[PDB]
């Protein structure tokens, strides 16, 4: 026995904060959370305590530590059968890693709708309120490999299995509501354009390098999806606080045969929030995996990811009615003209056991529908509905990939396909073909119906020649990417033209600079002016009087567009950074543990060193972190407690963890002798917004500090920061 | 609903005989047959009758004729994936074949021992004679292609997979107790050799062409085996009726440390039985799956495949006692000089359900060995250890191929090792590693021990310098061919002639056919001169000069090596050919099957056409098959009885039944008015050794011809065969 | 030297009849024989007389008759990495066999115009008649595994790669003028139907067996191609010896973009024949290679395979 | 095996020796070299046996292994050396 006799090493069984217990597999941390897919797994769930080594064949192993060999100094020999089994394994671990969207974190959840929708659609999972359907959730960057980092500029993924009973449906979506192409012809184009450049495999996660740039500029399609990504939607603060889109125009229909068309959209619960560049930058360094760890510690500490499935239903009589085409996945439907309708909740309570076995070889495919949904003829849609199922081929070894755990259907599933590589079902079915009569034509066909019918495609009217060529309705680049950025605040436009300033800095050829900064005048003139003014470039006569393209529809500005323009603030979930010295004002800090506790804010005690302070009044302090090795990028807001502030008051890592945070834009309360901290961030006597200050940390310290944490940032500050040196 | 009204579609689920209901998958056939490991694969055995037709994600198909197109007569639409995945999982069917031993026929069973061998090793699954474990057997050919005949001449494999409660034991083993070489270093030299030759791929499942026999007139280690394969011993009857060995020495290791040395051996409970080569290369044309079939039907009617496994057992001691090097796979262990104990029996009672998932996938592996067994120093083995873990990787499509459910362990098997393509168990131990703290080092080692103890190697002493040298004792080619040779009863020494000439005949390069020639004259100048004469080549001086090679530890034949010098006949699981006529003597007919049926013999009532006849008391007669449909070469004895004759007599397709099976020495029996078809076979009036002939089948008739069939062939006839045309 | 003194071991290379020398390497056998895709394989051909023999690696090889082991009969060693290379080779020599006809012969040749079909295709293979185009062909046939029999009843497949100067075009056809079904969907339908069973996987190379019936009798689409197959035509004498054909309507498109609709055919110049059933069945056991060897064994002989 | 497709990895262009390789393996997934030898094993005459062994020596000649000498038994255990 090798583990601590207090037991130290096992974490507890119940729902603990960010850092207070080691993380664990997801069925050993919380094993009283079940849905019927987490218990259809337990047939391949494997333990260990108590079991003996072995190997695979089960032959039990007496030394793991020794190859056989001839004499203890001798060579190894061939006959060291499980030595060879075990490097074996080894050596075949990795799989191919996702062609795209390779990063990405899961977890295991429910998805149950708020009344039935039996009049737009005869989808199952939607026709019953108390119909609980289980899902599995991937959330994903695009560019980057499995082994790239969370916080990179880019778009990402937000990919829902829904495992129903009449078979899996996947929602493959992103975070931003259209794409950067029209036709799925170009998709290897864009990738290899955004993917590092083949010379030399740089750079990873990121678009700022020549070849994105070149096709972007000769690819005005590109510009709309651009501009989010170049906006904060490019860098979000968590998984749990971004949109989702299923981008394309899909339909439902109902038992009547009625099709509407239909756009998904999921919205966060925990509201809307991004990081800012330098802080994502930096935290991709800090913490590659932030992403992935705050969403594992959410679940960990009982703050469920939760969104809510709304749909935007368009009438089939009203596909012509809009400036842009309903099919042209570069174009969004403005909520401003189609609402979002609430459908459902879906709640993100369970973490994997293993990541490479339900992560890792989960396979999503937006052509997994069921009956009560169908498809239109949008081309980008069209292209996508072809590759998902062969890039699974190689991806994950063949065609049984259906039979790997994670991805079974919970549904019954029967038919005549066999073999194939990894086959795990024995069909005794005599016939392996229909029609038969060996075996009464068994497994039979089904009717379509109301209810547990078969599928039967949409009778859509077809008429036309057979043509490579692009609907002309989609040749309209530039109001789109306008009504975005008309859409944003001040600060948010502010935000959108660093990122193309930044990104277009590291294009070494400075055309391409030059002809990116032309499609930008075609979308705004302030906009071009302002990133040309950072990359030394002069707008031309003709350049300054391009006319804008036309509104939307009437809308000169959709809030809905914006991350932060309307508040959707929610603090339970976010995390402070307390600076902590060696005397602590004990009050003080009960005041603001038990305020955050009751808001459900958590709270990292951070010191110099690790170990314990003792406070004031003979309280030890047990310490998280370092300053240095939790640094304020990982934080929301900072708070200072008073004491014996000269302790740290000339240590450099805590007067650079309040100008970090104060450049970043984050809430900062300093009580008592803390407001010496002032001179730092220089801060005037009177004080400014966003900073709080009290003799103490009582009365409405906390209420101030948390409304701050409400409104997210304090971008009344952004004047304030240019001039600070950090 | 398309099978018929009347039920005949679904074949009964219990015990019939050949030919009388259509076969079935083993589960359906057999539903109560049960063992471990059978039980064990309940999880992964998916059934089809009252199911729906679906997709591989659940979702029911309406419409499985048709694709989707843009108007009836219009273009197939992309969208259509429900077509896509269904033609996706065709396209990816197969899978490689083995190497070697590409074509082979499974079935499960079980093994029990007959008392404890306690006192000669460890291994549990031979501990206790209620100790009952279930196996799965396949048996193969070598040189062929998975889609090769099955009666080829060819060495045969016997793989068998013991599910302990210690580990998978497998027994590799194949139907004669030598190999065609010495160190695994040659085995692609040797299997090349004898492959279909490389620039058009020929022959198939032959070895009788130039390059084999090149390389057996250079590598005279080969003449062992060779002389087996030449013999009818590579032309058996039944997979039911060859003996198998596993021909390397391997070690027995007790509780107290000791090892004995072994060689394993099954021998068959029905007995040895071969055809003759003119029968078993028209059967390839016939009936390229008789050995499928065969083994599947005696299985069905209840004819379990039963073979007793027996141990040589050699002392550490005696190592160096006989003129042979007991680690040399080209030497035999003559059983007058160490006998065969019998330990327990392997019965075969259950087919499987599907071909593909449990005998295809199957993988065996001489490494695969539990604690109590060991190997030694043998240099084939040695190598072979390395192979069958390393193909698996690609045949079976990565490291997790224990996974796939007939290569499941029914014992516990848990360790650190993760991921790999197909992974299906989902691990929730805590480490992946060891020695760890955070699992208390769960799963542990476990010290040897007597039982339930960890795997420890024999720790035999090696002393030398490393080389890559055959050693001296190895090389000795010709008194193990000489030995068997001897041992052979007349008939077979001529079978053995007959196969060397024909496959001479068919090397076009004339020198080799006299390189081997010259071979043969080392061995025994008889069969070198008998040899010679069929080829038109005249042994010099020199060759009629050579020395015979010295006898075997003072043996100069051990009758143990023969298939027939010591009779072991049984006819249960046989089957005879009944040829019928228009108006059959019913009386015959009812005491020719209450005879067979007491015996457990099984008939085939042959015509020459389908349907049924009618006997003269007017019972009503179905016939199974036409005489060209099935015939003499699938039977064992051909039985003919009265009625209308006239009917038959002037039949050229049934006067060449009987011809056919006379000329392969069959017995044949002719009742009443059948004695006119003495005539097409030319016997005198005063009758024959193997013609059973009487007025009417009158009982002393029937134990006669069972008489004759437990002696499987009439060999006295083989001189009054040259004269039929047949 | 093991080879004989007296050359025996080495084919002419010129043409001899069936039998007169052993059958060689299509390079050996008929060096002066070319086209522009043989050339073209050039690169990739790797010779042997007069070489070492080396790993894969370039190392050369002093024994490789003996594994390393420690001792003349002691264990061999886990650094013989010679042997691990050549054995792992061994292991993964096999790929999986195509679904379907997957036991097929082939061969080079070359193909030629008689005029330009220049006013119904803008094909460039086809618009001038001293364009030759290389072709590479392979014969098949259908259920069977690629160790299965030459001379089976089943329908035998014909496709020819034609190496054009505007990219490969692969005519991919049968031996008779249509097929058994009318939709892909239902194609691994039938392919079950005909292929050996699910639970015992049998029969080889055979549609007499009860579910290839149960198919055809519930889908009389079926009924046409089953004749054919049932006819002689299932059974022909050589490849030399059978029609081919597209099967499907195509079209051609000419450089003022008409389209023609058109079916492709093969004319045998040796003309039509085939064995009969008996002679079939009993040859699949006598040698379950003679359509191969007969194919190889015309083309070294001179006897070309020529088709119209 | 798994990671670059199978055993004719040497094939690929990067790992391909600029020395002559020669010898009897064949096949194997994306086989690229096209062999013309009339054998594919050793010992043959059909060939005469080439590609042949070469003696070890002092330039150019074939890989023999140093003839270490081995004492010991068949054991897992680490040197105490190592300890
Ligand atoms: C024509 C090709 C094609 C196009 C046009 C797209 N994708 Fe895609 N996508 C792939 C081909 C692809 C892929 C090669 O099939 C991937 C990689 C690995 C996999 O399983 O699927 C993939 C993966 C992938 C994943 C990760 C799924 C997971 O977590 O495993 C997401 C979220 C998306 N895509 C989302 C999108 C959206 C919202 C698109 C446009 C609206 C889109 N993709 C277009
Ligand atoms: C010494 C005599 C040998 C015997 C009796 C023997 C027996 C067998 C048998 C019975 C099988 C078939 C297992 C099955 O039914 O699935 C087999 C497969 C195999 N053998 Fe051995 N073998 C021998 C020597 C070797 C040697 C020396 C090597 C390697 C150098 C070797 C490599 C293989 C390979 C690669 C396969 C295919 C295994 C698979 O794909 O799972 N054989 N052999
Ligand atoms: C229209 C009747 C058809 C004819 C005459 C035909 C002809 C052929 C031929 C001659 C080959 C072998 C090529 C070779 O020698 O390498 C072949 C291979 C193949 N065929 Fe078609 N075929 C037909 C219909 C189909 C259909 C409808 C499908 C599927 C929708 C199909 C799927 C395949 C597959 C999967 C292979 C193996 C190809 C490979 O592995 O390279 N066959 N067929």
């Amino acid at each position: 026995s090798l583990a601590p006799e207090d037991g130290s090493h096992r974490p507890a069984a119940e729902p603990t904060p960010p850092g207070a217990q080691p993380t664990a597999p997801g069925s050993l941390k919380a094993p009283d959370t079940r849905n019927e897919k987490l218990n259809s797994l337990e047939d391949v769930r494997k333990g260990s305590e108590n079991y003996a080594l072995t190997t695979n064949q089960g032959v039990r192993i007496a030394d793991d530590q020794n190859s056989l060999r001839a004499g203890s100094r001798g060579p190894t020999l061939l006959e060291d059968f499980i030595l060879r089994e075990k490097i074996t394994h080894f050596d075949h671990e990795r799989i191919p890693e996702r062609i795209v969207h390779a990063r990405g974190s899961a977890a295991h959840g429910y998805f149950q709708p708020y009344k039935s929708l039996s009049d737009i659609t005869k989808a199952d999972f939607l026709s019953d309120p108390n119909k609980i359907t289980p899902v599995f959730v991937r959330f994903s960057t695009v560019q980057g490999g499995a082994g790239s980092a969370d916080t990179v500029r880019d778009i990402r993924g937000f990919a829902t299995k829904f495992y129903t009973e009449e078979g899996i449906f996947d929602l493959v979506g992103n975070n931003t509501p259209i794409f950067f192409i029209q036709d799925a012809h170009k998709f290897p184009d864009f990738v290899h354009a955004v993917k590092p450049e083949p010379h030399w495999a740089i750079p990873q996660g990121q678009s700022a390098h020549d070849t994105f740039w070149d096709y972007v500029s000769l690819q005005p399609e590109t510009l709309h999806n651009v501009m989010w990504a170049m906006s904060d939607r490019g860098i979000p603060r968590s998984y749990r606080t971004m949109e989702g889109f299923g981008i394309h125009t899909f339909r439902l229909i109902n038992a009547e045969g009625k099709a509407t068309f239909v756009r998904f959209h999921w919205k966060p619960l925990a509201g809307k929030a991004s990081l800012v560049w330098d802080e994502a930058q930096k935290l991709t360094g800090r913490d590659p995996d932030f992403h992935r760890r705050e969403l594992w510690e959410a679940i960990e500490a009982g703050d469920f990811p939760e969104y809510e499935l709304g749909f935007q239903l368009i009438p089939e009589e009203d596909e012509f009615k809009f400036d842009f085409d309903l099919l042209d996945p570069t174009k969004l439907i403005p909520e401003e003209l189609v609402p979002v309708q609430r459908v459902g909740k879906m709640v993100l309570n369970r973490n994997p056991d293993n990541f490479f076995a339900e992560n890792e070889q989960a396979a999503f495919h937006p052509g997994h529908i069921v009956p009560g949904l169908d498809f239109t003829n949008d081309p980008l849609l069209q292209g996508r509905l072809f590759s998902y199922t062969d890039t699974q081929i190689s991806r994950l070894g063949g065609p049984n990939f259906h039979e790997i755990p994670i991805n079974r259907p919970t549904c019954p599933y029967h038919n005549f396909q066999r073999d194939g590589m990894h086959r795990m079902g024995i069909d005794t079915n005599p016939a392996n073909y229909e029609p038969n009569s060996i075996n009464d034509n068994w497994p039979r066909e089904t009717p379509p119906g109301p209810k547990r019918g078969g599928f039967e495609s949409y009778q859509e009217r077809v008429e036309g020649n057979k043509v490579r060529e692009r609907s002309p309705s989609f040749g309209e680049y530039y109001s789109h990417p306008r009504l975005f950025w008309l859409s944003q605040t001040p600060f948010e436009q502010r935000h959108i033209v660093d990122g193309f300033s930044f990104q277009l800095s590291k294009v070494v050829r400075p055309y391409i600079r030059e002809r990116v900064v032309d499609q930008l005048a075609h979308i705004d003139l302030t906009l071009a002016q302002a990133v040309a003014k950072n990359l030394g470039i002069e707008l031309t006569d003709d350049q300054l009087n391009i006319t804008p393209p036309p509104d939307v529809n009437g809308l000169k500005k959709d809030p809905s567009l914006s991350l932060y323009a309307i508040p959707d603030g929610d603090v339970k979930g976010r995390v402070v950074a307390i600076l902590l010295n060696d005397e602590v004002r004990s009050a003080d800090l009960l005041a603001i543990l038990k305020a955050l506790k009751a808001k459900g804010v958590h709270a990292k005690l951070l010191y110099s060193r690790m170990g314990e302070v003792t406070a004031d009044d003979g309280t030890v302090l047990p310490i998280a972190a370092t300053f240095a090795g939790a640094p304020s990028l990982t934080v929301d807001a900072v708070i200072v407690p008073c004491g014996n502030i000269a302790d740290i008051a000339d240590n450099g890592d805590a007067n650079y963890y309040l100008m970090e945070a104060y450049k970043h834009l984050k809430p900062i309360a300093l009580a008592g002798d803390a407001r010496k901290f002032k001179a730092t961030i220089k801060i005037a006597d009177q004080g400014e917004e966003g900073i709080v200050e009290a003799d103490s940390a009582d009365g409405s310290f906390m209420d101030e500090l948390l409304t701050l944490m409400a409104a997210h940032r304090v971008w009344s500050r952004i004047p304030k920061i240019d001039k600070i040196p950090a």
